[PDB]
């Protein structure tokens, strides 16, 4: 308990506390340890507000750097009906903040902790900028010590901070749908206990499980996992909700025209899709809906001789490639690339085993220890324990009639984003199809690439693979009726919100490149020429002195120039410009081979929406997509909406729990299983609610691997099921409800 910060037993609200969309009082309350005491109650007006908050910032940052191996622990516990997800960010004297999050519960009041040295923040990472896990390739690990204090989970940020001046410790409530209370008390550092040096050994049982913790639902053993498997296969029986026409729309509504096609409609007053056959169509369903992302590294690596390279002309991304199978050849040369990897798992197949069949290799990976190597997908290791096989890979057949069956049972309309291909010819529910453009053509910087460098959507290139890009989902989905649309690409990093420089990182990082051999450049400079005509106009504009055009084509430096209202307009016309090129491009590769079809944008994330962009989605897209890991859509967050005026659709969300074995809820935390189907309904609600939207999926039909997914340590309970295929009953229950009423409420009388 060494140093106490705020125990608030003075009665007063501290001054150097400061409150955004909040009102905060001093209140007894019955703490943790069962006597009263006074803590601080915050009263957030965050259903109103997007954003609501405490900000401890002290006169002098205080000066922590003698705790080496300390944590900063909260007493915290919600108050009224909804559980409550804190962002902690701690800022320092320099500027570097961290970001950790989690859930508090209504009930019990609990301890929360968060490093801020020692441990697993002693090695942080990779050394990686771009590598937002802990050194054990997982996002957030499990605690380094046993107790009931409940670990802050980490997100994003830096991991070591300058401790000998901590400038600022804010605790905020996001984009919520209600009002959140909690009360705070006990706010202190405490010396970390010792390290468990067994905190990442032993992680994963055989099914690919939690083995430390046994949750309800656990599977422990295989007659308890055909038990679950008997249960659930007599309950499946094909069956659609009630009056759903046969692509999925409504039948007891207005009949429109049939293209044999899905196409978009405004429906009194509220965008629609209409299905095929001229019936309303609402989209909900599941996101990767493929064992792609289902292996997690285990520590060891093959002799690269005897692993086929990736061609040049690949469409495909290696975190999209199917699951690689590894050869006899290969796997003789199995050695050991991360012992702290290897560690992790008690079983793992010999070579000979019945399940060896479920390893992989990824021959890159975005972040975590390792660069390339050999993974296992635990998930798919239990469809074959589930299913058994009858010829090779039977399993697999069965796992999509199920998978189908499920959708249909849970009343969704559709398969959702990154579908395998196999499921394109199903006949039964409809689905959504992507692809991704990439290959060599030259890119150009925003500032926060974190996935790779912005294409150069000038270089003829681009358009080369773009339409081949189109081409081979084209070839997919065989102008199917049942393809709902085709999304390209995802979140790309147009620009950041934070500032002018984040906003305009493409023009401004651009302008300082010559034009000789970067076409993005060279077309930036064609429309300043054609706005100014001279460089004296440009150099009035700008506030300059070039000589020439000339002298301006060999790159000009804008970053320390002020953002006068001249230079934003210019900005703004280059980054509309840069959008209007992408969009362009790749609709016209999409409607080429898919005339057919819905083209769906390129999913906005709500830190890579600039305005610009979006405006010029809209100008082509059909559907506008964004994905947005909130607990809704706000209403001020989503009302530019209306000007826009086009049928949008949500990409992605999801709502995680720990209580189930996950050492990561994921994006948006809840207290439970119960609170995460709660709180699925309330985003869906809002989603619902709104006029602009024709549809939501959620990321991902099952959770990633308790030990990371192999591309970026991921390791969430975001799944409609877990590692042992079993559903979770809370969400099936949760989409029931949400899913019977998309058409009459959003349809109906009012
Ligand atoms: O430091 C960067 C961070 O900045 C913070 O401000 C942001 O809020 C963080 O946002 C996140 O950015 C990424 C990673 O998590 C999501 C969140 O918005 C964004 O990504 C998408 O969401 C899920 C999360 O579970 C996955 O990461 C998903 O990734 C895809 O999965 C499959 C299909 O396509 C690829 C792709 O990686 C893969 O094969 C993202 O769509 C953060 O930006
Ligand atoms: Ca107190
Ligand atoms: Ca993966």
């Amino acid at each position: 308990g060494s140093h106490m910060l705020f125990d608030f037993e003075n009665d007063q609200v501290p001054s150097n506390i400061h409150f955004l969309n909040a009102r905060a009082s001093i209140e007894t309350y019955t703490g943790i340890n069962g006597e009263p005491s006074k803590g601080l109650k915050l009263a957030m007006q965050s259903k109103q507000h997007s954003y609501t908050g405490l900000a401890i910032v002290p006169e002098q940052p205080w000066d922590w750097s003698e705790f080496t191996s300390a944590s900063l622990y909260f007493d915290i516990v919600s108050v009224g009906d909804h559980s409550t997800q804190f962002y902690l960010d701690v800022t320092d004297q320099n500027g570097a903040v961290f970001t950790r999050s989690i859930d508090i519960p209504v009930g019990k009041m609990q301890s929360y902790y968060a490093k801020l040295s020692g441990h697993d923040l002693e090695v942080p990472d990779s050394g990686d900028v771009n590598d937002l896990n802990l050194a054990s390739g997982l996002r957030s690990n499990p605690p380094t010590w046993t107790s009931d204090d409940r670990q802050f989970v980490w997100m994003w940020g830096v991991k070591n901070l300058d401790l000998s001046g901590i400038a600022k410790i804010s605790l905020s409530v996001q984009s919520a749908m209600h009002d959140k209370t909690v009360i705070i008390d006990n706010i202190r550092i405490q010396p970390n206990p010792p390290q468990d040096e067994n905190f990442l050994v032993g992680l994963v049982d055989e099914f690919g499980q939690n083995a430390k913790v046994d949750y309800k639902g656990k599977i422990h053993s295989l007659e308890e996992l055909h038990a679950a498997r008997d249960v659930e296969l007599a309950e499946l029986d094909g069956k659609p909700m009630p009056s759903r026409s046969k692509f999925g729309g409504w039948l007891a509504g207005p009949k429109l025209k049939a293209t044999g096609y899905f196409r978009t409609e405004k429906i009194n007053g509220k965008w629609m899709l209409v299905d095929p056959e001229g019936y309303p169509y609402f989209a909900t369903g599941l996101d990767i809906i493929r064992l792609s992302n289902s292996s997690t590294m285990t520590g060891y690596d093959y002799d690269q001789a005897t692993v086929a390279q990736r061609s040049a002309d690949d469409v495909t991304p290696e975190d999209s490639k199917g699951l690689m199978a590894v050869s006899e050849k290969s796997f003789a040369t199995r050695h050991l690339a991360s012992p702290t990897r290897a560690a992790m798992f008690n079983w793992l197949p010999d070579y000979d085993h019945p399940l060896a069949n479920h390893y992989n290799y990824r021959r890159s990976a975005h972040s975590g220890p390792l660069k390339r190597g050999e993974a296992y997908s635990f998930y798919s290791a239990n469809l074959e324990r589930k299913y058994g096989e009858t010829y090779p890979g039977s399993y697999l057949d069965k796992w999509r009639e199920v998978t189908v069956d499920r959708m249909l049972n849970w009343g969704f309309t559709s398969l959702g984003n990154w579908t395998d291909p196999a499921y394109y010819d199903n006949n039964r529910i409809p689905f959504f199809a992507n692809g991704w453009v990439i290959g060599d053509f030259k890119t150009v910087s925003s500032g926060a690439d974190f996935w790779g460098a912005m294409p150069d959507v000038f270089d003829p290139e681009f358009k080369v693979r773009a339409m081949e890009t189109a081409r081979v989902v084209s070839e997919e989905i065989k102008n199917s009726p049942w393809c709902v649309g085709v999304f390209i690409d995802n979140q790309k990093s147009f620009g950041r919100p934070d500032s002018d420089k984040a906003q305009y990182g493409i023009p401004i990082h651009t302008l300082g490149r010559p034009s000789e051999g970067v076409p993005t450049r060279q077309a930036f400079s064609k429309l300043l020429k054609a706005k100014y005509k001279t460089i004296a106009a440009l150099n009035n504009a700008w506030g300059l002195k070039l000589s020439s055009w000339a002298e301006f084509d060999l790159g000009v430096d804008v970053k320390a120039l002020p953002v006068t209202d001249t230079l934003r307009a210019d900005y703004s016309m280059l980054l509309s410009a840069y959008a209007d090129q992408y969009f362009k491009v790749v609709h016209g590769a999409v409607e080429h081979y898919m005339p057919n079809h819905l083209y769906l944008g390129a999913r906005f994330p709500d830190w890579g929406m600039p305005m610009e962009v979006v405006k010029a989605a809209a100008k082509y897209a059909d559907v506008v997509s964004y994905n947005s890991y909130k607990e809704g859509l706000p209403k001020q967050k989503w009302a530019f909406l209306a000007e826009l005026d086009k049928p949008s659709i949500i990409g992605e969300f999801h709502i995680g729990a720990m209580d189930h074995g996950s050492y990561h809820p994921g994006l948006i935390h809840a207290a439970s299983q119960a609170d995460r189907g709660e709180m699925y309904k309330d985003y869906m609600q809002s989603v619902i609610d709104n006029p602009y939207f024709v549809g939501a999926h959620w990321f991902q039909y099952m959770d990633s691997p308790l030990t990371g997914r192999a591309y970026d340590g991921e390791n969430y309970n975001v799944g409609f099921v877990d590692v042992t295929d079993t559903p979770y009953q809370e969400m099936v229950d949760a989409a029931k409800e949400v899913n019977a009423k998309i058409y009459t409420e959003r349809l109906g009388s009012k």
